[PDB]
């Protein structure tokens, strides 16, 4: 279909140029990256410091460049646990000039009423499922394996 031939267009137009977290009430940045994590069809993998998993909120800024105009370009997550999904996280960036390179802030906010785990029992059996969007169209999935060091 010509919807299927465009979210191959943009995937081959779009770039993750670099990445940070950072704790949101302190401003103390946690992780940087330049790897493109959302690359679809390999296993990627980050190591995050274990006190993130104290942090109430983390910010995260991501780089990105796209040839391909979007409508609504969006982003879901999901963290997986032993292949369980513990939560489900939606982003939305909105328009994408084509052939711009932008930075996108995002909240990670704690859900209520969950605890999170040892960070013993969790380092590499955390997977991020990671789904790029323009509007319903679904453009890439790609997973990232964390260790909390
Ligand atoms: C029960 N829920 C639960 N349990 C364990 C871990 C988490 C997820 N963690 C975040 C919260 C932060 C608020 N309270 C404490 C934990 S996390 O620290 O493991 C986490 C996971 C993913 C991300 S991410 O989606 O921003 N991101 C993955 C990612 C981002 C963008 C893209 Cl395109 C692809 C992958 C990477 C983390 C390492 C590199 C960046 C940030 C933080 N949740």
């Amino acid at each position: 279909s010509a919807k299927d031939e465009r979210a191959r267009e943009i995937l081959r137009g779009f770039k993750l140029n670099w990445m940070n977290l950072r704790d949101a009430e302190t401003g103390k940045i946690l992780w940087q990256g330049t790897e493109d994590l959302s690359v679809p069809g390999v296993e990627h993998e980050a190591r995050v410091p274990k006190k993130i998993l104290k942090c109430k909120a983390v910010s995260r800024e991501l780089n990105f460049s796209s040839t391909e105009q979007m409508e609504k370009f969006r982003l879901e997550q999901k963290v997986y646990f032993k292949g369980q999904c513990l939560e489900e996280w939606f982003f939305e960036f909105g328009f994408v000039i084509p052939n711009s390179t932008n930075t996108w802030q995002s909240l990670i906010e704690a859900a209520p009423e969950s605890q999170m785990m040892p960070a013993s029992v969790l380092t590499g059996n955390v997977i991020i499922e990671t789904k790029f969007f323009d509007d319903d169209l679904l453009v890439s999935t790609s997973r990232v394996r964390l260790f909390y060091v």
